[PDB]
């Protein structure tokens, strides 16, 4: 058994195109990724993935839908990632680039797969089809997956 650090994922998406956000520093850097970081004391995960999302995307929203939780694990750190992952369709305001992140739009048929975390390949599918999922990843460093599930649920 493990201990687990909760963190939060968020999804822009419209019916069209999806907001990603180029990491430019620390963990990740380099990948295209969705928005959020460490859960805070006394915060809701969802008030957390709200405050992640306007700190590095610029973007006030004023409620998330979960759809997803994925569990990392990572060869050498004992500690495991418990990151849940919400959706909206619905923003205010235009994304700003943040001193953690430059976001772009990708059209639905230009999802940068190659660019992002390997992992996104399993479950990104399943969020553009509205579905549900809970995940869990083995990596040995950045690049490669040792073990993984990945299942469609009902309730997240
Ligand atoms: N394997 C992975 N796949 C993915 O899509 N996002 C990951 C990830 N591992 C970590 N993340 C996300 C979760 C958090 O939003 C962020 C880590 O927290 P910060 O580096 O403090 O932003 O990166
Ligand atoms: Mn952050
Ligand atoms: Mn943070
Ligand atoms: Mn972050």
């Amino acid at each position: 058994m493990k201990a687990s650090r909760l963190y939060t994922l968020v999804l822009v998406l419209q019916p069209q195109r999806v907001l990603l956000g180029m990491k430019k520093r620390g963990f990740g850097a380099g990948r295209w990724n969705g928005f959020g970081g460490k859960v805070q004391e006394g915060e809701t995960i969802e008030d957390g993935a709200r405050r992640e999302l306007q700190e590095e995307s610029g973007l006030t929203v004023d409620a998330l839908h979960k759809v997803g939780q994925i569990v990392f694990e990572f060869v050498g750190e004992p500690e495991l990632m418990d990151v849940h992952v919400f959706c909206t369709d619905s923003i205010q305001g235009t994304p700003v680039e943040s001193d953690e992140m430059r976001p772009c739009w990708f059209q639905l048929d230009q999802i940068p797969f190659k660019d992002m975390w390997p992992d996104d390949s399993y479950w990104f599918p399943l969020l553009l089809q509205k579905k549900k999922f809970h995940g869990y990843f083995k990596f040995q460093g950045q690049d490669t997956i040792l073990d993984y599930t990945l299942r469609e649920v009902d309730t997240v």
